């Protein structure tokens, strides 16, 4: 049969966590969607040559401890982690939010992905190189996108699967 990932979504709030998965589930792009709504969207993708059903969990809720939101959490196989290049804050929120996976993970080397969002701006606060060496000294890839534009929007996903098939076999 076909091998199914649980994806989760992670970053600050305002980042584009919902704009990223919507475009890649219904090809638009929503300027204000509710920053309440916690869902996950289903897709089935060609990736490398071999299909894969994707199950994605688009996070919202509160800056807070969570037993509920752990459990939640500890089903996802791989996380994108996702910064506004516009909002350093959230760049810096970054750590943290692995550091969260980390913990309710075991502290297992699960599968991330850096994703720079909102690359079509041109008020860039956070440089590529500061981005690019975080990532570096993660052990994982980054990508930049734009939920907007639609740029790198199918690569942030698919290089998150292809994570997980390594981390897997
Ligand atoms: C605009 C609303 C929005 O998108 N966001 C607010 C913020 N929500 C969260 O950060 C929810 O909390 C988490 C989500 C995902 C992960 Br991997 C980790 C957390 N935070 C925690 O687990 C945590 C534990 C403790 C002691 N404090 O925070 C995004
Ligand atoms: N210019 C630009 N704006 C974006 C992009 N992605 C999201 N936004 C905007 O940033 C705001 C927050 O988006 P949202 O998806 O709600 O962020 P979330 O809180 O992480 O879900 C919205 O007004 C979006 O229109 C992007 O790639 N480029
Ligand atoms: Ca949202
Ligand atoms: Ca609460």
């Amino acid at each position: 049969g076909m091998t199914e990932y649980k994806l989760v979504v992670v970053g600050a709030c305002g980042v584009g966590k919902s704009a990223l998965t919507i475009q890649l589930i219904q090809n638009h792009f929503v300027d204000e969607y509710d920053p309440t709504i916690e869902d996950s969207y289903r897709k089935q993708v060609v990736i490398d040559g071999e299909t894969s059903l994707l199950d994605i969990l688009d996070t919202a809720g509160q800056e807070e401890y969570s037993a509920m939101r752990d459990q939640y959490m500890r089903t996802g196989e791989g996380f994108l982690l996702v910064f506004a290049i516009n909002n350093t804050k959230s760049f810096e929120d970054i750590h943290h939010y692995r550091e969260q996976i980390k913990r309710v993970k075991d502290s297992e080397d699960v599968p991330m992905v850096l994703v720079g969002n909102k690359s079509d701006l041109p008020s860039r606060t956070v440089d590529t190189k500061q981005a690019q060496d975080l990532a570096r000294s993660y052990g994982i890839p980054f990508i930049e996108t734009s939920a907007k534009t639609r740029q790198g929007v199918d690569d942030a996903f698919y290089t998150l699967v292809r994570e997980i098939r390594k981390h897997k076999e």
